[PDB]
This record gives structure tokens, C-alpha cells and sequence, in this order.
């Protein structure tokens, strides 16, 4: 009788003292919410443009009235936009919130910070502003969310959050489920709490240690199921909260195989029965539903709560089978000239901060040289009362080394954005960053990056 | 019209106008902040800490309002300074997100000790600020601003007055005794929700936020208890964008000594006076033709704020004098350019010489110690606002209002002055100290949506 996730269990939240517990919505079962493919303005095969819009309106969540939400290009969330590997991509960032925001590209190969869209590329109500770029990346699930500083939280809180996905050429030749909607969707697991006339308070509900509430909403949907059409079905996970932890298992252990993480493919498919992800963390599936019958409904929960009904119905029979090796990890070198850089996450509450410092607009905490590869030790110093820090570091991929000395997990041999690091652990990462810039690096406990768990880095060329 | 601003312009006659309706809450009396006792105090030497919290106030029957305040639940405890005295405060932030603590008015250096957009204070850290105060006695005041938000902040109750003392003040035939005869009037509004709390975004306009109810010092429905022949009112515009036009019952004359900056070069009688956001006018009343049990009632507009109860009091004999304080205007430096300030757009558009708050970039610059002119323009018309323009750092003299005589009472120093629409005014701006400083609209929802500049003073 262990834990079946990778993670300290007694770090789990639901450790917490103001743990919020997951509670059954009476709300109607419907259909899952699979946000549109982003149609773009114009394409060719060299070049892309896009216009992405923020906005704020309603959407039918609970019976009664609907919930003030905002979204991109739609009243809540996103449509889901497609990015390719080497295609000049040109997009056109409006706002039309009564606030200023910002437009973060999490997990993407840009420069910084006016591209990568944190703290300092700020657009106000009315205006618009135009960017470019050419991901030289491999085929990933990224996302797009709002990164003002603050309130990151409370945007994200309001709906801003879309999910990107990046394709390349030797995604597109394995034999994987890629057709959007049908055998291979988004699942953007969230939670929320709704108050008087289903509405949204952040503020009422705030918790410096992290806000989440009872409900929880895939998609912007609320006890969504979904129509299996084939025996194959491919799930790109996202925990898009702001704190919550989801430990992902079918009702009866249904085994699937993890094909891909943050920031690439698993160099090898990775077979689970119970799957962790701390916030920002990304996960791509395969789950096969060909010992099931017509009208079975299999059911997906976090911990002993239901998540999402798969609803089977006749499929063909799909005899193809995964490759030993999905990806080549090419590891750069370490720079034997550059030490071992040390950033220790510590604190909790209103104490949060990194390097002893809470997170100011002006100020520089560290530099880096584009092209060379560094070892990042990385902290996290809570005690007892002790909570899984998501560490990222914005305009990179890196890799992980070890854990505690000990081997990194069975699923993190990939190119990752987003490491949970247990308490009191020492996480070792391997990191180069390509492109000159400003980049923030904190905890994805979005409470704590408002509240001072984030520092910046400069990249520069010598 | 009584008042000295541009009837058409004036902010009953804007799209979506809020007009105020008094509360059938019953009345009580008018809160008056205590004073912030000093941790410690010598003559040379003042010793402040200041507490951004988070509470509850009783402001209407049923639930308690949640609100923010500086030692105290909602609003603050009046703080108290001295010209020339070296004044140390510790700033401590309890609220469950970040601020500011801005001295609206206060000659200090900038960015940090001004306390405008670039000095944060996290949930659970302090701040530690020194400075000494070189000018005259007036009326100042606190409160949050960052960018953004400095409207929300405001709304939740952000503001305390700050009183500068002075020697030349002291020595003048005014009402000085605290609460007593000499007040803090604290105008603003708000609108109550279901258990009478406040929610700013639900009331959220981007041409500015206003809610039927009046709220004098955080009290609703306030009565004053007048003990003496003179009282002393001290002003302050702390709403988020209305416009308040002071009057009393009878038409009972008033007369204002000082201003944001300064007590006026001398005194100017009135019977209706009109102030936009950040302005303060300090007057003086007298209810010498009154008895045992009259009530004077002040009014802005047709609406009822104030009543004054009238009791029994000694005959206060004094007058004023012709002039209250000399006003040593600097001169140009010849040798430089008159600046061109121009406020733009409504709405969503609002933008300072064609461009919206970049808190990276610098807009202007200016050395310190040499006084230039500044021509401020108020561009749009039609659809027109009084935007009330306000610099850091300095206190300022008003020279022309479209080239004609400023108004009567802009003859002291001030920090915020109302530009009426297509209205050019000529201010003489000098600043004394090096630092970042905002130049801004002070109807706040302006301000936060972009309505706003900086500018850097260095020596020359
Ligand atoms: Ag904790
Ligand atoms: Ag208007
Ligand atoms: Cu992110
Ligand atoms: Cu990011
Ligand atoms: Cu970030
Ligand atoms: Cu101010
Ligand atoms: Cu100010
Ligand atoms: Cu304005
Ligand atoms: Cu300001």
C-alpha cells in the first residue's frame, strides 16, 4: 500500500490546511467543449497571420445565468492555435478587456520580453500590437494564458488561457491519433468556485498560498463526457489551474502511455496507470478503449473524484503499435566555463521569494550567454508544511538531470519548460537559452508568482 | 453658474452621469480620523509608521462593509508634519496584494520616497523612507498608486489626509484645534451592493467610476457639532472622478484661505465652490448669525452632504488680515523651451501627447531648480470632461487660462489644476528635487487606462 504517483505523497495538497476538496457539480452532463481550430487570416506554407483576441462576455456554465468570463477569440478560454516548426508566424495581439493584460506564450522559443509576452509587454483596452517569430522548436503542446505582474492569477482566473500546439515534420510521420476533435483533444483541467448567480470572485476566494475551489471544469465545461469514435484516443493534458494538483487514473486502472511532456516527445513511450501533473505542466496520452463494448462508459478522476466520461461507441480495430523510440534527445554540452548557478524557491504565504528577494520590475537577478548550456540546481526549501513548487523558466527547454542525486522521473526525459520540485529537494537541470532576451523564472503556483516567487534573467551574446 | 469652471463641461451633463440620491441610513456623527500618534517625536525629529490594512466598517444597517485603510479599517489617521523637520516613517503592508504609499503633494525625491508606480510594497514586507518637507503649511494626502491599479486601491478606501505645519501658519488668527474646529471634509462616493459591499469592476466605466451614494470621512449621512463661531473645513476631492459644487443653505458665505499647495496670497469669499479629483481648499465659516439648535446644511449640487448643528459658542472676534502669505514666483530660465503638455481621448483612448503610460519609458526631461512654463491643453470638446492635470514633485503657479486670468483662487501654489475642454493653461513649473515623476489626469480610471507621463529631473 504506496502512493501510485512519482511525487512525495506527503507533499500532495491535499496536505494542505485550506485544502479545498473537489465536490460533484449537480450541473446537466454534456458534451465536452473542443475549443475551434484558430482559423488564420491568410497562410502559405512559408508564412502565417493570425489575430488573437482577448474580450470579455458570458458563457452558459450552471443552469440559470450565465458567467461574466474572458477568452481568446471566444468568451472563454481559446480557440486553439496552431503553430509550425520554421513558418514565419505573424500575429496581431488586441485587447478589448476593460484591463491592461498581457499575451505569454508559455513554452515558446522567443525572444524576450516583448514576444514572449510577460511583466514588461503590456497592451491596454483598445490598442493592439503586432509580433513575429519563427519557432525553431520541437512539435510540443504549449499554451497561451495572460502574465501581467500582478495579477496574473486573477486573469487566468477569468478564462485567459488557450491551448497552442506546435507541429514539426517527425511528429507528423508517426503513427499517432492527430485528428483534432475526433481522436485527439485538448483536456484543460481547471477548477473554480461559483458563487451567487454562478458568477466568479477571485478576490473573495484569494488564498496566498494558492486558490482553488470545488468545482472543476475541463474545457470550460462542466461534468463534460465525450464520444469515443475510435479505439485509439489521444488526450493532451494541461493543469491550467492555479494550484491544484491532479493525480489523473481511469476508474478501473486503465492503462495509457505517455508520448509527450512540456516541451517534446518522450525520447520512449512511457506506460501509466496513475499520472501527477503540477500547474503548467503539459502531458500527451494515448489512451486504447479496445477491451470496452458499445454504450460502456470508462470514467477519468483525480484522486476518488470524477473528471470526464468516455462515452464508447463502434470503432474500427487499429492494430498499429508505437515505436521503441518516439524522439532523439540531443543533449547540448555543459559550458565547463560556467559554474553551477543555485536558485533556492523559499517561503510560504506572504513570506514567498527566491534568492531571498520577492520579484521587482527593475531589477536584473541574473545573466546567461545564448548558445551555453548551464547547470541550474534548483531548491525548494519548505519544511514540513511542505508544498510541490512547479519551477519554469520562461524562453527555454530544458532537460533534467537528476533528483536529490537520484534519477529523474520515468516521465521526464524529455525536453521539459515545467519541473514539480518535492519539498527540501535539490532538482539538477541542464539549460540554454537561444535567443537574446529578458526572462522571468518562478513557481507556477500562480498566488506565489504574484506574490514575489519571481525573479529575471538576461541572456546576452559575448 | 456660481461656480468658475465651464457649466457645459461640468460632469452632470456627461453620457452615462450618476447622480447622487441620499441614503435613508440614518445620520450620525461625522467620522473624524484621529490623529497618527508618533512612535517617537523630538523637535528635530518625527517617527511614523503607517499600516495599509484590511477590515470592516459599519457604513450602513445590515452587514459591515469590507474596506482598506492606513491604521484604521477605512481611510487613515490624519498624519501630521513639520516644515523642516527630518520625519521617518516605516511603511507596512498587511493587505492581501501589493500597493503604494504616495504623498500626493509632498516636494520628495522620486521614484521610491514620492512612492508612485515604481515603489511596490509586497502582502507581509515594509518599507523604511526618511525626508525633510521644505515648504509652506497646507493640505496634502496618502494614498495607493500603482499602475495599475490606483482606482481599485482608492475605492477600497486608500486615502488619509496629511497636515504640514508650518511657523508662518501658526502665527495667522485661524481654527487650529483638531476635530474640534478644524476638520478634515473627505469628499467621495461609492455604491453599496448586496450586504453593503463595494465591487469596483462590477462598477467599472473607463471614463471613470462614480456611485450615488456620498461618503464624508467614511461616514454616510454625517451631522457635525459646531461649537464655536469659526470652523475650519479642509476639502480634500477624494473621488474617483465626480465633481463636487459646495454650497451651504441661505447662501451663508465661506471663505478659502488655502489650497493644494499653500495658503492663497490672500482671501477669497465665496458662496459656491467647485472642486475636481485632488484639489483641496481649505475655508474658513462662520456661524455667528446662528443659535442654539440651527442646522446649516452643505449641499453640492441639490444633494445634502453635511449638516452642521448649531450650538452655543463665545463671540470670535478676529478677522483676517489682507494677506495671508507672500507668493515668491520663481522666474523663467530664458533659455528654454515652453513645454507642450496636451491631454487626448475619452474612453478608451486616453493618452498623453499621443502616447499611453510606458512605465519603462521616459517622456521628458528637466533640470531641477529652473522654473519653465508648461502649457497644458485639454483636447477633447463636445463630449467633454474637466480633467484635473497633476505633476509629482512639485507645487506649481498658475499663470493664464486660455490666455485670461487664472480663477480667483489659483493665485497660491497648487499640484492639480482643472483644464476645462479645448482650454489651454499656462502653469510655472519648477522642481527642486532629482527624481521619476508621473505628470497625470487625476480622474483615476484615466490615469490607470494610460492618461499618463513621466518625466526626470537632474542636475544641470
Ligand atoms: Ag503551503
Ligand atoms: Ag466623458
Ligand atoms: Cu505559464
Ligand atoms: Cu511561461
Ligand atoms: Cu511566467
Ligand atoms: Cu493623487
Ligand atoms: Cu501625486
Ligand atoms: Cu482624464
Ligand atoms: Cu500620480
Amino acid at each position: 500500500n504506496y502512493t501510485d504517483y512519482f511525487f512525495d505523497e506527503p507533499a500532495f495538497d491535499l496536505h494542505d490546511g485550506g485544502y479545498v476538496p473537489l465536490e460533484v457539480s449537480d450541473a446537466p452532463e454534456k458534451p465536452l467543449n473542443v475549443p475551434p481550430l484558430l482559423k488564420p487570416d491568410k497562410e502559405t506554407a512559408t508564412d502565417v497571420y493570425y489575430t488573437v483576441t482577448a474580450e470579455a462576455g458570458e458563457t452558459q456554465l450552471l443552469p440559470g445565468a450565465k458567467t461574466k468570463t474572458w477568452g481568446y477569440n471566444t468568451s472563454l478560454l481559446g480557440q486553439t492555435i496552431v503553430y509550425r516548426r520554421g513558418q514565419h508566424t505573424h500575429v496581431t495581439l488586441k485587447n478589448t478587456l476593460p484591463e491592461l493584460t498581457t499575451f505569454h506564450w508559455h513554452g515558446a522559443n522567443v525572444s524576450g520580453p516583448y514576444v514572449d509576452g510577460g511583466c514588461h509587454a503590456p497592451v491596454y483596452p483598445g490598442e493592439s500590437k503586432h509580433i513575429d517569430f519563427t519557432l525553431e522548436q520541437p512539435a510540443t503542446t504549449l499554451w497561451l494564458h495572460a502574465h501581467p505582474c500582478p495579477s496574473t492569477a486573477e486573469q487566468v482566473w477569468h478564462g485567459l488561457a488557450a491551448m497552442v500546439i506546435v507541429k514539426d515534420d517527425h511528429e507528423a510521420s508517426l503513427p499517432l491519433p492527430r485528428n483534432y476533435g475526433v481522436d485527439d483533444i485538448p483536456v484543460i483541467l481547471q477548477d473554480r468556485r461559483f458563487h451567487e448567480n454562478n458568477q466568479w470572485d477571485y478576490r473573495a476566494d484569494y488564498d496566498p498560498d494558492g486558490v482553488a475551489g470545488p468545482t472543476a471544469m475541463i474545457n470550460g465545461t462542466i461534468n463534460p463526457y465525450f464520444d469515443v469514435t475510435t479505439q485509439k484516443v489521444r488526450l493532451r493534458f494541461l493543469n491550467g489551474a492555479n494550484r491544484r494538483e491532479w493525480r489523473l487514473h481511469f476508474a478501473d486502472d486503465l492503462p495509457f502511455t505517455q508520448i509527450g511532456g512540456d516541451g517534446s516527445l518522450l525520447p520512449e513511450p512511457v506506460k501509466f496507470t496513475h499520472l501527477m501533473l503540477t500547474c503548467a505542466e503539459r502531458a500527451e496520452v494515448i489512451v486504447d478503449f479496445g477491451q470496452y463494448h458499445e454504450g460502456d462508459e470508462v470514467t477519468l478522476y483525480t484522486d476518488d473524484v470524477p473528471l470526464l466520461k468516455f462515452r464508447i461507441h463502434a470503432f474500427k480495430p487499429d492494430q498499429t503499435t508505437l515505436p521503441d523510440k518516439l524522439f532523439d534527445v540531443k543533449a547540448p554540452v555543459v559550458d565547463p566555463a560556467l559554474p553551477v548557478r543555485h536558485v533556492v524557491m523559499q517561503g510560504m504565504d506572504e513570506g514567498v521569494a527566491i534568492d531571498g528577494k520577492k520579484f521587482a520590475m527593475q531589477r536584473i537577478d541574473a545573466t546567461q550567454p545564448i548558445g551555453k548550456a548551464q547547470y541550474w540546481d534548483v531548491t525548494n526549501s519548505n519544511d514540513a508544511p511542505g508544498m510541490v513548487h512547479p519551477f519554469h523558466v520562461h524562453g527555454t527547454q530544458f532537460l533534467v538531470l537528476s533528483r536529490n542525486g537520484h534519477a529523474p522521473y520515468p516521465n521526464e526525459h524529455g525536453f521539459k519548460d515545467t519541473i514539480g520540485v518535492n519539498p527540501g529537494e535539490t532538482v539538477r537541470l541542464l539549460v540554454r537559452f537561444d535567443l537574446p532576451g529578458v526572462y522571468m523564472y518562478h513557481c507556477h503556483i500562480i498566488e506565489h508568482e504574484d506574490g514575489g516567487m519571481m525573479a529575471q534573467i538576461e541572456t546576452f551574446d559575448p
